[PDB]
């Protein structure tokens, strides 16, 4: 048995705490039930070393990322004891956290924009990726390169082309199919002709590859650098990032990766999960509670379409929350590795000249048909 009539907040650190805080405040307050609120940096290793033993948070807030092992483990519990909390959030921001039938997390803010700088905090964020090229020349005539990553892959460069309008998959407002396969496309060549045309002229480093440009960066050589999805089945080295930045994009076209938005979880351990639901849908998600938080710090765009309007009333917040709108989810089906290995060829085949990008587009959108 449980300590009852307690409740606990772990945050990801660098957050809004303080304004979080007064939320919890008022809630123990009027309820008298526990609540703490902590900003730790290590929380990541913590959270499933403590309520492994039913000890730890009773609540979690993170990207769906984190929680794709989590709830697998047992830690997460079942939300959504309803359909009308469902009805107060836009219905992607629920695909971006479901699970195989049952539901382990909820949607919380919709901000999908962050890039990682050097170990120096000079904010000189890159104006496009036109300019990358532009600049690692200047900055090796003295010093070294500017940008360097994994060229070699599908995974990252497919955010580059997709720019142009290259897309994986089609996926309408609920409705998904795999047939629609934008590889074969116009603005997928477009964009990936860019890469090639530096290889071209031997001025580009056409041999970096994920081990050369991660050590770089370790290194503290590259003065910036990406990272994001997962290739190979696991990770060996990961990097960290205080706050916010920009996110270059190709020549009069924004950039569209996937749709990453801010997720929160109960713990499965604590004896009534009604005490955590409650708070969240009683003092959390009101406009004067999101205001509070939002206060401290800027959090972007809601999930909770009650609020989202309210904070829509600025445009850094719409215009942020269109690109989501826009944007796609990644899937859960088989036909990724298809996908993953067709593309990979392609890329590799305008790299080495082996094949037109046009032909070699029409040959890898034909292996995720055939």
């Amino acid at each position: 048995k449980i300590e009852e009539g307690k409740l606990v907040i772990w945050i990801n650190g660098d957050k809004g705490y303080n304004g979080l805080a007064e939320v919890g405040k008022k809630f123990e307050k009027d309820t008298g039930i526990k609540v703490t609120v902590e900003h730790p940096d290590k929380l990541e290793e913590k959270f499933p070393q403590v309520a492994a033993t039913g000890d730890g948070p009773d609540i979690i807030f993170w990207a769906h990322d984190r929680f794709g092992g989590y709830a697998q483990s047992g830690l997460l519990a079942e939300i959504t004891p309803d359909k009308a909390f469902q009805d107060k959030l836009y219905p992607f921001t629920w695909d971006a956290v479901r699970y195989n039938g049952k539901l382990i997390a909820y949607p919380i803010a919709v901000e999908a924009l962050s890039l990682i700088y050097n170990k120096d905090l000079l904010p000189n964020p890159p104006k496009t990726w036109e300019e990358i090229p532009a600049l690692d020349k200047e900055l090796k005539a003295k010093g070294k390169s500017a940008l360097m990553f994994n060229l070699q892959e599908p995974y990252f460069t497919w955010p580059l082309i997709a720019a142009d309008g290259g897309y994986a998959f089609k996926y309408e407002n609920g409705k998904y199919d795999i047939k629609d396969v934008g590889v074969d496309n116009a603005g997928a060549k477009a964009g990936l002709t860019f890469l090639v045309d530096l290889i071209k002229n031997k001025h580009m480093n056409a041999d970096t590859d994920y081990s050369i440009a991660e050590a770089a960066f370790n290194k503290g050589e590259t003065a910036m650098t990406i990272n994001g999805p997962w290739a190979w089945s696991n990770i060996d080295t990961s990097k960290v990032n205080y706050g916010v930045t920009v996110l270059p994009t190709f020549k009069g076209q924004p950039s569209k990766p996937f749709v990453g938005v801010l997720s929160a979880g109960i713990n499965a351990a604590s004896p009534n999960k009604e005490l955590a639901k409650e708070f969240l849908e009683n003092y959390l998600l009101t406009d004067e509670g999101l205001e509070a938080v939002n206060k401290d710090k800027p959090l972007g765009a809601v999930a909770l379409k009650s609020y989202e309007e309210e904070l829509a009333k600025d445009p850094r917040i719409a215009a942020t929350m269109e690109n989501a709108q826009k944007g796609e989810i990644m899937p859960n089906i088989p036909q990724m590795s298809a996908f993953w290995y067709a593309v990979r060829t392609a890329v590799i085949n305008a790299a080495s000249g082996r094949q037109t990008v046009d032909e070699a587009l029409k040959d890898a959108q034909t292996r995720i048909t055939k």
